[PDB]
């Protein structure tokens, strides 16, 4: 009955992690797995460069300092410097409630407004344990105000009208924010760290086998040019071809293209004369006739792409969109032309196999969840990281995170999708008849009866967000942007004459917070030129 | 105007007069809220235990400092529950039997939060340690200062009143109801109807339009709150709603008890519930200022009343026949569905477990807490209804599953109680938390309100390691990461440090509970 200490070493770990992919998943995992495994494992980083990453992926969210960049020792001016960063303080929707050709102008709404609405990363201050947006639905279902969620419950909406940044010149913080930067030059400045600082080591070649034993465990990568390269544990980073979870390991992905039905994209950067306009502290969905284009501002150019279904326009149809929403010439335009999966392997973690990036699970870059997939999965790899014998339940548990996760941000997206009022193309109206999720029917269901979805809630705390991380704040920011509102307002309300009284204090401390911010702040343009010292 | 005027709540108690201070302060004079209690005078002296987020979750919310309810009902602090006699066979002792190592069985289950490195809790640096041979020390010992702290029976806050440690509080139930009577009247302007309920009146749609007292006042009302104790005259009498009867989860279904004055003098007061174990069950030990609440909790499948009352008698040294002794017998497990049409279901008239971790009061304030977020119009629309419901299930089926561990997790065999437990089949959740915890993975991490997000899984990591490894349920093998981490364990070496050093310090300048209570409650 007693505890039998098991025997004195004999070293059951891990002694070498392959990781197959040098973009921005390769060598966030290489970095991270670096800093975790604290120089008793070999990292090998396998990538070719004959075969071009993927290219994009600019945008975040904000969990990005905390959850990884804290991880590695890295502050957050540090790594901004190094990859052109700029500040995202939301996803700003164009276009998404009118009819019509992609234009980055938004059109009139019937009420007079511009076609735009915000989805911010400010939290929504409270009364009487109820979130400021509810107190909002209620009046305007009460026929109290006409103003728009993101106007009446956010500074951050009057702050980037002005294009004025999340922080001061003294850089102490006004709002949350997240980030937009250069994808090259984050893959760069990570790579340099893994390799200078984590001890990893690079090789430069193409794999052109995977060796397994009997059991189909693999054991090393045969390449090009002739090296096997053995190893225990495999990071699948190969990107959507899925070389090592799909091809190799031969886990099916799940398809779910009925769930979200954009699949490509044509995308380009854009020099850009800050002088002139200014930098948005934001990035910009622009609707098009087929899916949206994102714009992504940081110092001299801004990052661009069209998402589409190729079900609904083809890549000429596409570019020609494109380049005209910007007078791009599309015989001189060097554009990136990707296709894109959307779904999740039935399993990330199979045998010594672990997929990572887009060789793992992915949903159209909406809402930046891409890069936010590669560390929350580092995370949790680090976290259920495995000996030689695998067990088993760390496997299922570390599957089990990232199946939640993944769901969890599909719900969100499925959102802007499915109450779009736009009928005009084929692509609008088939987003009408998408198959909707079983959870975010409920969370519509709760939402319609006036409840919040999902209300906010240190390593514990930021973990936990991975299984709910779109709160509610951000579904008010959705639907309500859309034009789904509550069927009613929370009923609560009807007998709280102080606590509405409260609420209409805070929604007089967020006009008088915009007009102050927007008069004090700094331009996002000169607040980039002092961080990146261009001035 | 679809909106409540009139919300009946039937019963007092704490679940009555509870539910009635809180949505008397909820809904700020907009609605009309009546208590119907029978006089029933004869209120006893019957201490009760709580969890941690008391204050927080309730007492704040009516805007009550702590140490104002505290010195009307003789409340005394409580950093955990001390589990005596779990593991080794024989009668009902309050002094604890040796192990096998020398050790007493005894093992606590603290409040404290457990620091980590490297994102990586002690529990686990401890639990690597204890597989790998490097350590004979006990979790409790190892990972909470606030073991020494109670070992010691000094108390969790400074003379000066600041804190030293997480807590929750002992009461006297009665006194609490009187309280918040008195608060909810006085402040809340809650009507108190002193009468009998003889008829409740329903709709051809079920739903409740009056209940009738036997003065022959008829009470209307658009919401009823069923505060009417294990009977369940509205939610299962006059609605129908049926009793899912959990049984197969859980065997205790009756309790003796008495109030057992205690010589502080002499012996101090222990700032903890004691939960003694017995040959059919166990016995509480809720101290406060002057007396113990005490209770044999059991089966009557397994025990007589007598049985029971001689053996409880017996743990004490008590004259059977010269004590003041309550019998009940329990309900154990839910309502199907806690609120139906306009009657919701509060305290034992919707769900109950024995108080093995002090639930009772906190399914009161959880599901008062989330009736008020759903609080519905007259139209009852059927979303609110189900979410509440989905609350209800969800965080009783968790402490449900939470407790079954205590039992099913107990190495004892020598009576057909404890050979009984084993019998059962374990719960999905916990075969799942047990799985999770044998690989060394972390169960139900700590996130620090959302202190309502605290209730879907409000045991956390901390709190399954006290009762499995307090049980002797350990992992199968450390958390694999620790095998490449040599400076993360260096780090929780020092961690292991800081715990002993806290241990020490805090002994030495702390008061004892005695001392703290003689001060609070302004003895003299
Ligand atoms: C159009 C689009 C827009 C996106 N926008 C965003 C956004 O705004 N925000 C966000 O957070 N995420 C976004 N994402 C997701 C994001 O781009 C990715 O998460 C991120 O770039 C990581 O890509 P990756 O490293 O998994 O794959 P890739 O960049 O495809 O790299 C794969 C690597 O595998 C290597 N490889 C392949 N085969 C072999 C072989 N045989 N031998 C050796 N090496 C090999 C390649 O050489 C390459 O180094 C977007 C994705 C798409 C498609
Ligand atoms: N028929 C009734 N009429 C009024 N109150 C009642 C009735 N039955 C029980 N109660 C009250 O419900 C509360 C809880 O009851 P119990 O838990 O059975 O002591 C007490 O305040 C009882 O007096």
């Amino acid at each position: 009955s007693g505890l039998v200490p098991r025997g004195s070493h004999m070293d059951n770990r891990i002694k070498t992690v392959v990781i197959l992919g040098g973009g921005t998943a390769g060598w966030m995992t290489a970095a991270y797995l670096g800093k975790a495994l604290q120089n008793t494992v070999k990292i090998v980083v396998l990538e070719a460069p004959t075969i071009p990453r993927i290219g994009v992926g600019e945008a975040t969210v904000p969990n990005l300092q905390r959850a990884f960049f804290d991880y590695l020792g890295i502050p957050e001016e540090e790594w901004m410097r190094e990859c052109n960063a700029s500040y995202k303080m939301a996803v700003k929707f164009i276009n998404w409630r009118t009819p019509g050709e992609g234009s980055p102008d938004p059109r009139t709404l019937d009420d007079g407004h511009t076609d735009t609405f915000h989805h911010p990363f400010g939290l929504l201050p409270s009364a009487d344990q109820i979130p400021l947006s509810h107190y909002w639905a209620a009046k305007r279902l009460q026929g109290e105000t006409d103003e728009n969620f993101d106007e009446a419950c956010f500074a951050d909406t009057a702050i980037m009208n002005a294009k004025k940044a999340p922080r001061f010149l003294d850089m102490r913080r006004a709002t949350n924010y997240a980030w937009h930067f250069d994808a090259s030059k984050v893959a760069a400045f990570l790579r340099n760290f893994a390799v200078t600082k984590q001890a990893v080591e690079h090789v430069e070649d193409e794999m052109t086998e995977v060796l397994t034993d009997e059991r189909g465990f693999i054991t090393a990568l045969r390449t090009k040019s002739g090296r096997i390269l053995q190893g225990d544990l495999f990071v699948d980073c190969s990107g959507f071809r899925g070389l090592l979870i799909n091809k190799a390991m031969e886990e099916p992905f799940i398809d779910m293209s009925d769930h979200l039905l954009c699949n490509s994209a044509v995308a380009t950067a854009v020099p850009h004369d800050d002088e002139k306009n200014g930098v948005e502290p934001y990035t910009s969905s622009i609707a098009m006739e087929a899916g949206w284009t994102w714009k992504i501002p940081m110092l001299g150019r801004f990052g661009s792409g069209h998402v589409y279904s190729d079900h609904f326009a083809t890549q000429d149809e596409a570019t020609l969109a494109f380049s005209k929403l910007w007078g791009l010439d599309p015989d001189n335009t060097e554009f990136n032309h990707v296709r894109f999966r959307v779904g999740r392997n039935r399993r990330a973690w199979v045998r010594n196999c672990v997929s990572v990036g887009l060789a793992s699970c992915f949903v159209e870059p909406l809402e930046s969840s891409g890069i936010y997939f590669i560390y929350a999965a580092i995370h949790m790899l680090a976290k259920h990281f495995p000996d030689k014998t695998f067990d088993k339940v760390l496997v299922d548990r570390f599957n089990r995170e990232i199946e939640e996760m993944f769901d969890d941000t599909r719900d969100f997206l499925q959102a802007h999708y499915y109450f779009s009022p736009r009928v005009d193309t084929p692509f609008w109206r088939a987003n009408k008849e998408l198959k909707l999720a079983d959870s975010i029917k409920d969370k519509v269901e709760t939402y319609r009866a006036g409840l919040p979805v999902n209300l906010p809630v240190y390593y514990g705390n930021f973990e936990a967000e991975f299984r709910n991380f779109w709160t509610n704040g951000s579904y008010y920011c959705i639907f309500a942007g859309l034009g789904l509102m509550p069927r009613n307002p929370l009923p609560a309300l009807a007998y709280k004459p102080q606590s509405i009284a409260e609420a209409e204090l805070l929604f007089a401390d967020v006009k008088r917070k915009g007009d102050t911010l927007v008069e004090s702040l700094p331009s996002t343009y000169d607040l980039l030129r002092q961080l990146h010292g261009a001035s």
